[PDB]
């Protein structure tokens, strides 16, 4: 097939779209609603408009190339069509970039600038109350910014297959939202925030916890603890023009101190706690010959998936709390016992690449004696803004260290952020626990990587066991519906709602679509974590010295006693009822 684009002749064999073909040959074509290899098929944005001689204006993003095509991507007719579309989008868009949360990295703004489009009449609604939905504990919607591009709808379908994000007909007009315009929390929604990640504007955002955090630091009698997730140190640098795959761990500790936090800890410590409890439980089940399989319980998106679609699996979940909640429980119990602080005055803040983490934190029973495990959860994005609002020169900061007591971590805890991380981490301890040995070879590369469903046979104390890593919520549905769960007897299964693991969470920095093709964001972010694991001296959660002292002096033996009493959490299926 022979193609000519802007006068340049091409003789290729590729079967693909005009748009794909163009980008592969450094030919510029704008796009808006095209993402994840799909566009808005019932309301095409037409930003990708090109002209095919002998046919007219077409959409490049979903039109295949064809021998004999003469294509003009930059004619006046093309640009005025594109300009017209952007102008009409402006007609329903509160174009006030000043206090906007996507103002530094908005796709729509870049399009408005590129084509110099203006609205026929600006959209300045008086009362945004009717446009804003902040009911949810994890997500919020601002429909003054919504372009109706359907990227959230498509991403939810592709990433989770729940189709929790829908087009709705509100009073005769089209919006996006949850089923019957309910609060997402009350629907089958996983609160994974993959919809936010797909959004080209500030229409979708996390539920802000920043006021919680600010009030706590300004409150005289509050002792504010902060602890970031594995993934944060591997990605927050992106929002400070530092590039991708940059370890900024030390800079973060410094930034957090300058922000005024009273204690600097780390969720990787909690991750090591989770392994202590979860490896112990697995070994218990190995020698009780069940119940099998045990599922991980550290992903609140997956927890909600189970609660909403597979409640019969709830009893198979590990009782161990997530690194966030298990750290939190210790922060109100253990940490006062070694600091002299009144438990009531402790305010525990986590930094997460996750929106679902907010819902997990505000679960009614995630507390004891009136004290929440976790009082506030801010996303990676929220922390970035916080650092910028404080005008802290992040890229120029010098490295500091976390406070040891609940800040030290092993290599096992560090790789939690990647898909298969919990699996590898857990196996390192469980094998040592069951074999009563200090084992040399601890790398389980078979459970790593971006394959959606990953399996492996492991041999623990002279017995072969089957494990599986489920990489993404859509892949959970696949694994269960396809009957893969019954093809063999699995013993330990990891499930992460976000493909790639937490490094690809809904609270992570947005990445521009062109950069997404440019850089494998899931593997590059996770590489930071694995590199830490490789160069840490302690690579097993039970070799965490600060953790070992904690169990020795306070909790005792994991899996039983006081440790099982307050560090665990069990999910309950609803009893049978009609109707
Ligand atoms: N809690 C917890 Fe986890 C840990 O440690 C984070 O903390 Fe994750 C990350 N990064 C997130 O958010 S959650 C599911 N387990 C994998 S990693
Ligand atoms: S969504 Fe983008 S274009 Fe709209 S106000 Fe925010 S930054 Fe500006
Ligand atoms: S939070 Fe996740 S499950 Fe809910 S609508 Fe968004 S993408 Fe779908
Ligand atoms: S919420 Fe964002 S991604 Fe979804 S339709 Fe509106 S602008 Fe597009
Ligand atoms: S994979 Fe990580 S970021 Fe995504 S929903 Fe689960 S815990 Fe949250
Ligand atoms: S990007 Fe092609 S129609 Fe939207
Ligand atoms: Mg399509
Ligand atoms: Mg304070």
């Amino acid at each position: 097939k022979t193609i000519i684009i802007n006068g340049v002749q091409f003789n290729t064999d590729e079967d693909t779209t005009i748009l794909k073909f163009a980008r592969d040959n450094n030919i510029d074509i704008s796009a808006l609603c095209f993402l994840n290899n799909c566009n808005n098929d019932i309301n095409k944005c037409e930003i990708c408009t090109v002209e095919v001689e002998g046919t007219g204006l077409v959409t490049a993003c979903d039109t295949l190339i064809e021998d004999g095509m003469i294509i003009n991507t930059n004619s006046d007719a093309v640009n005025e069509k594109i300009k017209s579309r952007i102008s009409q989008l402006l007609d329903i868009h509160e174009f006030k970039c000043g206090p906007c949360n996507r103002r530094e990295n908005c796709e729509f703004l870049k399009l408005v600038i590129k084509y110099k489009a203006r609205a026929s009449k600006p959209f300045l609604p008086k009362d945004k109350t009717e446009y804003v939905d902040e009911r949810s504990k994890s997500l919020t919607v601002d429909r003054t910014k919504c372009l109706l591009c359907g990227r959230c709808v498509n991403a939810c379908g592709k990433n989770t297959e729940t189709y929790a994000m829908k087009f709705l007909n509100k009073n005769g007009k089209t919006i996006i939202g949850a089923e019957d315009e309910k609060c997402f929390d009350d629907t089958n929604c996983l609160l994974c925030g993959q919809c936010i990640i797909a959004c080209p504007v500030a229409a979708l955002s996390e539920k802000s916890h920043m006021d919680r955090v600010k009030n706590a630091l300004n409150a005289p009698e509050k002792h504010v603890i902060v602890a970031m997730a594995p993934s944060v140190r591997a990605s927050i640098g992106e929002l400070f023009n530092m590039g991708f795959g940059v370890d900024v761990t030390g800079k973060i500790y410094t930034a957090l101190r300058q922000l005024g936090f009273d204690k600097i800890f780390d969720i990787n410590f909690g991750a090591d706690m989770t392994i202590m409890e979860e490896a112990t439980e697995l070994v218990q089940r190995i020698e009780n010959n069940g119940p099998f399989p045990m599922f991980t319980s550290d992903c609140p998106g997956w927890v909600r998936q189970a609660e909403n679609y597979y409640p019969e699996l709830l009893n198979n979940l590990s009782s161990a709390k997530s690194p966030q909640q298990i750290f939190g429980t210790a922060s109100k119990t253990y940490y006062p016992s070694i600091s002299g602080l009144d438990p009531k005055n402790v305010f525990t803040v986590t930094v997460m690449p996750c929106t679902s983490k907010k819902f997990e934190a505000d679960r009614p029973q995630m507390e004891k004696d009136g004290l929440r495990d976790i009082d506030a959860v801010i996303t990676t994005r929220e922390l970035a803004k916080m650092i910028k609002d404080a005008k802290i020169p992040f890229a120029k900061l010098e490295d500091s260290e976390a406070d040891p007591a609940m800040g030290e971590y092993s290599g096992a805890g560090a790789i939690f952020g990647a898909t298969g991380g919990v699996m590898e981490a857990a196996l390192r301890s469980a094998k040592d626990f069951a074999e009563n040995a200090e084992l040399e070879d601890i790398e389980y590369k078979q459970v790593r990587g971006l394959n959606g469903i990953k399996e492996a046979e492991v041999e623990i104390n002279n017995n072969k066991y089957n494990v599986a890593v489920i990489n993404g919520a859509s892949n959970l549905f696949k694994f269960m519906k396809s009957g893969m769960i019954n093809e063999k007897q699995y013993h330990f299964i990891e499930v992460m709602a976000c493909h790639g693991g937490c490094v690809n969470g809904g609270g992570q920095p947005h990445v521009n679509p062109k950069d997404l093709e440019k850089v494998d964001i899931k593997k590059v972010r996770a590489s930071v974590l694995y590199n830490q694991d490789e160069h840490l001296s302690k690579r097993k959660s039970h070799e965490n010295t600060a953790l070992v002292k904690m169990y020795q002096n306070y909790f005792g033996k994991p899996g039983e006693g006081r440790a099982h009493e307050i560090l665990h959490f069990k999910y309950k299926k609803s009893a049978w009822s009609h109707p």
